[PDB]
Formats: structure tokens, sequence, C-alpha cells
DNA sequence: TGCAGTCTAGACTGCA
DNA sequence: TGCAGTCTAGACTGCA
């Protein structure tokens, strides 16, 4: 288990839930990137931890980072879309860009283009094609 | 025009003292040249300077100065005047080992908006 | 802090 | 034009 302690511990806990969609190092970076950002919103950090560790056993609040102008998030030099990146890490290893729709109760879903963007993977659904 | 800048880049490559890798050098030179395609006077100044290994003293060759004065090239952080001095004169140059000419208007240590990179406006110490 | 190195949004580039 | 990648000034981090 892990609450709001050292990022390293947290990063590790979360790493153990990855699906191996990408390399050890990418996931580590992506997750460290996200934990750091979330240390400013420890309510949302906790929400992320509980969602991931319970595999969505319960409903979770949104987990948000700031929208970039073009929507993209860069992680270790690679360019992607944030919601997709983290959904690939924690639910669907072979996910594709336009492959997911959001949950009717996600207030900060990516497609909504709010100042914020939800990255909580249990707030999206895989819709192929 | 375009082919012009490339012609200049590769020429300046011939005078590189192998201080850094080939690619790094090209990247650093490509960057400098692009910044100068407007001040085509300072450009020619730079050109004649390097090719003659310091025969005819020329105009300051300046660029816009950053916030911390550093200039990144192919990932590496460094100081402008140094980077380019190390590239054409002293391959093992060190940060502190560089004093500027007393007629150089836009010398680095002068904290002006522009920074002269013409290496022959600096001398090693 | 100051210094030296890492990361990434925004700016930019090239290919289709 | 749109997309997917490259680059780096500025933000940050760690060490002393
Ligand atoms: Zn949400
Ligand atoms: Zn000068």
């Amino acid at each position: 288990p892990t609450s709001n302690d050292a990022c390293l511990s947290i990063v590790h806990s979360l790493m153990c839930h990855r699906q191996g969609g990408e390399s050890e190092t990418f996931a580590k970076r992506a997750i460290e990137s996200l934990v750091k950002k979330l240390k400013e919103k420890k309510d949302e950090l906790d929400s992320l931890i509980t969602a991931i560790t319970t595999n969505g056993a319960h409903p979770s609040k949104c987990v948000t980072i700031q929208r970039t102008l073009d929507g993209r998030l860069q992680v270790a030099g690679r360019k992607g879309f944030p919601h997709v990146i983290y959904a690939r890490l924690w639910r669907w290893p072979d996910l594709h860009k336009n492959e997911l729709k959001h949950v009717k109760y996600c207030q900060y879903a990516f497609d909504l283009k709010c100042d914020s963007v939800c990255v909580n993977p249990y707030h999206y659904e895989r819709v192929v094609s």
C-alpha cells in the first residue's frame, strides 16, 4: 500500500501496475512526471493511487493535469496524448490515439478541451476504430 | 538563399579544430548561421574571420542573449562565445580561460542584449 | 545560492 | 494542410 509519501515509493507502487506497453524507463518517466505534478494536488494523487491499486473497484474522482496548447504530452522526448499515454500504461498496452471515449461523468475529459485534462484511465473506455 | 547558408556551414566545418563531434559541430554552426541570415554584414564578417584564422579584424558577430547566457546545442548546455571559440581555436578550452578584446563592442562580459561570438574578439588565458 | 545537467512545452521542420 | 517528429530557452533539480 502507499499514500502520499516519497515520490520514489509511489512511483514504484504504480510501476508494479504497468502492463508493459512500453519500456521500463518510459513508464518510470511518464509516472514520475505525473506524480510530481500531482504532489500539488494530493487529493488527486490519492485518487490516482486508489484507482490504480483497486483496478477501478470503486468510482474515482478525476485526476487532472494542465492542458497543453496542442493537447500533447511529451515524455522522455516522445510525443503523445496524455489520457492515452496513461491508459496505455495501466489498462491497455496496445492502445491507439483515437481509440478511447470518456465516461459520461468525467468533467475534464480530453475531448472536452477544458483548461485541465483528466488522465484517470478508469474515466475512459476503449472504443476501437 | 538556402543553398547559400549550407555552402557557408560546410565551409566553416573545414576550419573546425575537431574539438567536438562532427554532428555537434554542424548543429552548432547551422544554429549560428541561421541566426545571422539577416545581418548579412556580420555574417560575412564571421566568414572572413574564421577562414583566415584571424588575418583581418572584423565586425562583432552577435546573437540574442538568453536569460542565463547559456546556449544549448544538440542537448549540451554551454556558453556561446566559448562554444564557438572551442570549435575553431581551442578544442580543450575551459569556461574561465577566456578574456575579451578591448575593441569588441558586444563582448560577453558586457551583459548587453546581444553577445558577440566572433572568436577573434576573445583571447585565451 | 550558484553551478552544471535534465526535461518538456512551444516553436519549428519535413515528409505525405 | 496535417501529422509526427526534432530542437532548445526556460523551468527545474541535485550537489556543494
Ligand atoms: Zn476524469
Ligand atoms: Zn566582438
